[PDB]
């Protein structure tokens, strides 16, 4: 028999994502995460397996993929994805549970930007990597490792670019992803989904929102903000496209940047990155690579 799902024992239910359910399991004595899909979710399982098996994808700031597998329990077939397990769980959970130091904030923001720059970057060569856009980046889809750096997960809605043709490997539907984090051009459906660069730019808007969630929890002299999701002050829980579009597109509002973030070079640089992710025009936003460079220079100056 097989060497993966056959030998893994599920221990603890973690919860349901877009499709399937995540568990903590044990494999050769080691904790692993397992995402289990049913037979009628095969397209979702296959596509996420396909993205994670992309040549040259592995990176410290992308969730470490172990395998795709099947497991037949005697009644039905389960479709498995197996990954590294991170005890802290999501950035969303971590930021709810904890405050961070200036060092902690920069590590979380730099590691996220590094993972997104790696996803976005085409690597040339025989073992080349296509450019990839995420399409559902949010704090619930980022994990915090024991070393206090992040890695990006839920690659199931990702799209891959063929640079030679400027074409994408699937036919994208409109307004996939989490409505709270949707870029203005996604909410008003103006995005040109035939241009791969548009999907990169939409990811940058979402990463800006995630940076705002992190910076709220950066405690200096015991001062910090409470955990909130972006737009907690303007839209209902589980907002509709229309509710988001009225706020982000029509009223042109973004998450508030507290006066406190001007007091501190690290928070000033973070706030400036947020503003330069939040432009209505995607073409004006920072690249992940530029954000990585800026936070790398800030990491150096603060001695992390
Ligand atoms: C490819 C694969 C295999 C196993 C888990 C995940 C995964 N997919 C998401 C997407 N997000 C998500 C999902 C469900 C419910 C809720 C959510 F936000 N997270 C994780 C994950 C991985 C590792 C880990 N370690 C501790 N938790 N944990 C979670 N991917």
């Amino acid at each position: 028999g097989g060497t993966i799902a056959r030998t893994i024992v599920l221990q603890e239910s973690i919860g349901k994502g877009r499709f399937g359910e995540v568990w903590r399991g044990k494999w050769r004595g080691e904790e692993v995460a397992v995402k289990i899909f049913s037979s009628r979710e095969e397209r979702s399982w296959f596509r996420e397996a396909e993205i994670y098996q992309t040549v040259m994808l592995r990176h410290e700031n992308i969730l470490g993929f172990i395998a795709a597998d099947n497991k037949d329990n005697g009644t039905w077939t389960q479709l498995w994805l197996v990954s590294d397990y991170h005890e802290h769980g999501s950035l969303f959970d971590y930021l709810n549970r904890y405050t961070v130091t200036v060092e902690g904030m920069i590590k979380l923001a730099l590691s996220t930007a590094s993972g997104l720059a790696h996803l976005h970057m085409e690597i040339v060569g025989t073992q080349g990597k296509p450019a990839i856009a995420h399409r559902d980046l949010k704090s619930k889809n980022i994990l915090v490792k024991k070393n206090g750096t992040c890695c990006i997960a839920d690659l199931g809605l990702a799209v891959r670019h063929d640079s030679a043709t400027d074409t994408i490997d699937i036919a994208p539907n409109h307004r996939v992803g989490t409505k709270r984090y949707m870029a203005p051009e996604v909410l008003d459906d103006s995005i040109n989904m035939k241009h791969f660069e548009s999907f990169k730019r939409a990811d940058i808007y979402a990463m800006g929102l995630v940076f705002w969630e992190i910076a709220r929890r950066c405690s200096i002299g015991g001062i910090h903000e409470d955990y909130q999701l972006p737009y907690y002050d303007l839209v209902p829980s589980d907002p509709s496209v229309e509710e988001m579009r009225k706020v982000v597109c029509e009223q042109k509002l973004r998450p508030n940047i507290p006066n406190r973030w001007q007091s501190c070079e690290a928070l000033r640089v973070m706030a400036k990155i947020m503003r330069e992710c939040w432009y209505a025009n995607g073409a004006a936003r920072l690249t992940a690579l530029r954000i990585k460079k800026t936070l790398s220079q800030l990491s150096q100056q603060e001695g992390i």
